[PDB]
């Protein structure tokens, strides 16, 4: 089992943590979805993540809003609570 960030409305990474606690992921899941809401014009940016699978996000990518000019890029990262910070640089080591 593993713990992932299953937050909904979180303006910042910290907030996402306050909502999404350290709970085990579902049985029908093997990935950590990570949706990034980037506004074409505006500092504010929505963020949402949760457990997913190969089917749930079989066709990842970005989706530009029809009404607003805000795009939503969702991906699938592996590893316990891998969806820590939005701006992913690289993978760290294990302390096991």
């Amino acid at each position: 089992m593993f713990k992932c960030f299953t937050c909904e409305n979180a303006g910042d990474n910290y907030n996402c943590n306050r909502w999404a606690e350290d709970k085990w992921c579902p049985q029908n899941t093997q990935y950590c979805l990570t949706v990034h809401h980037f506004t074409s014009h505006g500092r504010s940016t929505s963020i949402t993540k949760k457990c997913a699978s190969r089917s749930e996000c079989h066709f990842v990518g970005c989706h530009h809003s029809r009404d607003s000019e805000h795009t939503e890029c969702r991906s699938c990262c592996e590893g316990m609570i891998c969806n820590v910070e939005l701006p992913t640089n690289h993978t760290n080591a294990v302390f096991a």
